[PDB]
């Protein structure tokens, strides 16, 4: 049921821009989204992402690995947009029960107060926004008008439009903040600025760093997460649990959005009203355009919904972390028996929850590592595994397990999945112990073989390959195939070309210098600061184990690849052209 007093102004402006073709399509497919109308549009998107020809030429054995090549096959055409919508986005999560709602409000109020003890909400500025625009992903949709975000921020007319929308937000109205599905949702840059202005502080001021949030890992980096998992495992308690949620963003409820909004209770002045506009007008009452193929050509559908979360927003990461922290705390409460029924919370139970949060709240937060929808929890004991009523009633249904089957955890932290990795102790030649990340190698190579844009020059393609190679040399040096592949890419691309997207692999610094900085000098879990003097000193995983986040070391095709790698390197060099290359292949 749509509230036209909040969304009608947005819908009418779109309707007036397409009055001739605007119509209600009685054959529309939307079930749990409110459908408003359609108009004729030009099809956007493509049914395949571009392959990185440099990386591909240097990773020939993986041409026949289906896991690798399947990753290249995206579909952003109207046909492709409707599949993902039908499968993932067109669902409904039931409203939580009264007791669940009271648990969430109490916990969320407590959590915001903890996060705000040492932080103060503030407004982010146009200059902050303009500086970040001169970098990358703001996730704006630029359509018929500017050509890029860098061109828009320089134009004075652009900020006049922002001012017009901002003034409307100040009077509690919204007219241009519309989501576009081209599942990832885009907005026009002015709508992104208004959200960044109101909520960017959560990221800019590191509200979910581990120091400030205890559970969060914002800013940590892959080379630190394994150490953080190992520290959590040192706590007394039950097994470590890491349940994935099925389609987290689609399971964010209106109740969740309202609890995330209580961060406005910590705000003042026009900042509070601006953030309240973002929450009520654009998060809890969203208008979405999505393309749909019809026998008569592509149409754009205008649809709306209150409850879900739009992937790619400014506060998406932080608010997902907030709500997951809140959800996992409540599951810890349920396991410890702090309340007994989610149908309603007795006044005695409500005081018990409040006392539990005051007594042990911060300790229980430190038993968790949470990044967006990704969580690891080491609870007090294993009652957690079957404490499922609040989690299911909040809509956070676990993936790949029956609704009421108890969760299975791990007693060995090196088996716990987190941020799509597992983490291992790696013994150096001098006896020091690294905790390194491991991920399936086919997935790593498949992602490096994907070019991010369309119509990229060979130089930008080569610099993206170099960026992957250097990330591999810093994060996955312990995998035989990736160290070799990284060396080949860096030998094939001119040494002075800059890798193209903050992260430590994004310069032309000597990668051994960066390795020493990351893993030794600035590594707080590395007491002996003696640096290593060569790559030969830096070890691999066991040859049995290395093979098995995906390696091919035992294969005939890999042995041939490794032996003739210089031929492929020379081939790439002949295309970039006469240039100055460094040989990294020892
Ligand atoms: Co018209
Ligand atoms: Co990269
Ligand atoms: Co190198
Ligand atoms: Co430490
Ligand atoms: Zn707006």
């Amino acid at each position: 049921i749509p509230n036209l007093d909040i969304i009608g102004k947005r819908i009418e402006k779109i309707k007036q821009e397409h009055e001739t073709s605007w119509h209600y399509d009685q054959d529309h497919p939307y079930k749990t989204w409110a459908y408003h109308g359609s108009y004729e549009t030009k099809q956007t998107g493509s049914a395949s992402s571009m392959v990185n020809g440099v990386v591909r030429l240097l990773t020939k054995p993986w041409d026949v690995v289906p896991m690798v090549t399947q990753m290249a096959m995206t579909d952003t055409t109207p046909f492709g947009q409707q599949r993902v919508f039908k499968e993932k986005v067109d669902t409904r999560t039931q409203e939580p029960k009264e007791g669940t709602k009271k648990l969430m409000k109490i916990t969320a109020e407590w959590l915001w107060k903890e996060l705000g003890k040492k932080k103060t909400p503030r407004m982010c500025t146009r200059e902050e926004f303009t500086r970040k625009v001169r970098s990358n992903a703001a996730l704006g949709a630029i359509f018929t008008k500017w050509k890029s975000a860098r061109e828009a921020v320089e134009d004075s007319r652009f900020w006049e439009l922002v001012d017009k929308e901002r003034n409307l937000h100040l009077e509690g109205k919204c007219e241009t903040c519309v989501y576009n599905m081209m599942a990832i949702w885009y907005m026009w840059l002015g709508a992104r600025f208004l959200e960044f202005e109101a909520l960017g502080f959560l990221n800019e001021d590191h509200w979910f760093s581990r120091e400030n949030s205890l559970s969060g890992v914002e800013g940590e980096g892959l080379h630190k997460l394994g150490y953080i998992l190992r520290d959590v495992s040192k706590k007394e308690g039950g097994a470590m649990y890491a349940d994935d949620t099925a389609g987290w963003d689609t399971r964010i409820t209106l109740e969740d959005l309202k609890n995330e909004e209580m961060v406005t209770n910590h705000m003042e002045g026009e900042h509070k009203k601006l953030a309240e506009a973002i929450f009520k007008l654009t998060y809890q009452n969203k208008v979405v355009r999505v393309q749909r193929p019809t026998p008569r050509g592509t149409v754009m559908d205008i649809i709306s919904r209150r409850d879900q979360r739009g992937s790619g927003q400014v506060g998406t990461y932080g608010l997902n972390t907030f709500t997951n922290m809140e959800a996992q705390l409540i599951r810890q409460m349920e396991g410890e028996g702090v309340f007994k029924s989610i149908q309603h919370l007795t006044v005695t139970e409500e005081i018990a929850v409040q006392n539990w949060l005051a007594r042990v709240g911060r300790e229980r937060l430190s038993r968790m590592a949470i990044s967006g929808d990704d969580c690891v929890v080491k609870p007090l004991d294993d009652r957690f595994a079957s404490a499922l009523t609040a989690l299911n009633d909040m809509g956070k249904v676990r993936k790949d397990i029956q609704q009421w089957e108890p969760s299975r955890g791990w007693n060995d932290w090196t088996q716990v999945p987190f941020c799509s990795h597992h983490f291992h102790e790696l013994i150096m030649k001098d006896g020091r112990v690294l905790v390194v990340p491991c991920r399936n190698q086919d997935e790593l190579i498949g992602r490096a073989r994907i070019s991010q844009g369309a119509g990229w020059s060979l130089r930008e393609t080569a610099c993206l390959g170099k960026s992957y190679a250097q990330m591999w040399s810093l994060m996955y040096f312990h995998r035989r195939d990736l160290r070799l592949a990284a060396n080949a890419i860096c030998s094939a691309v001119p040494s002075h070309w800059v890798p193209t997207s903050k992260h430590e692999w994004m310069t032309t610094e000597d990668m051994l210098t960066v390795w020493n900085r990351v893993w030794i000098q600035e590594n707080p879990w590395m007491e002996d600061k003696t640096p290593v003097e060569s790559w030969e000193e830096i070890p691999y995983l066991g040859k049995r184990e290395d093979q098995w986040c995906g390696s091919l070391i035992g294969l005939t095709s890999r042995a041939t690849w490794a032996k003739n790698i210089q031929t492929a390197i020379n081939q790439v060099r002949s295309l970039i052209g006469n240039e100055e290359y460094t040989d990294y292949m020892p």
